[PDB]
């Protein structure tokens, strides 16, 4: 599913992401925009052989099992394919674990490079929330 901007914001808000660990909703929408272009089915392979999955491009080296990343962990305890669903619940729950692990949203390279230090509230402007 390809989300609309305000549609995704409302879904993220409903799943408890707004101000989660101090990150306002705009940060999460900005990260999803530049990680996946709001597409739940996005996948991208990394040089180390791991793969990033879903709207927040969660990585198979640490967070999910895709059966082809040798010596990887499965810290969100889920198949990576579950992260590609039109229902974002699994992606959201796993993201909460990631952002809590010490490094905050810096774990998402696109957030660090394209959202951090910008007017992220602009991403939810005009939305009915
Ligand atoms: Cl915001
Ligand atoms: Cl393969
Ligand atoms: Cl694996
Ligand atoms: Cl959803
Ligand atoms: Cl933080
Ligand atoms: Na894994």
């Amino acid at each position: 599913k390809v989300f609309g901007r305000c549609e995704l914001a409302a879904a993220m808000k409903r799943h408890g992401l707004d101000n989660y660990r101090g990150y306002s909703l705009g940060n999460w929408v900005c990260a999803a925009k530049f990680e996946s272009n709001f597409n739940t089915q996005a996948t991208n392979r990394n040089t180390d052989g791991s793969t990033d999955y879903g709207i927040l491009q969660i990585n198979s080296r640490w967070w999910c099992n895709d059966g082809r990343t040798p010596g990887s962990r499965n810290l969100c305890n889920i198949p990576c394919s579950a992260l590609l669903s039109s229902d974002i619940t699994a992606s959201v729950n796993c993201a909460k674990k990631i952002v809590s692990d010490g490094n905050g949203m810096n774990a998402w390279v696109a957030w660090r490079n394209r959202c951090k230090g910008t007017d992220v509230q602009a991403w939810i402007r005009g939305c009915r929330l």
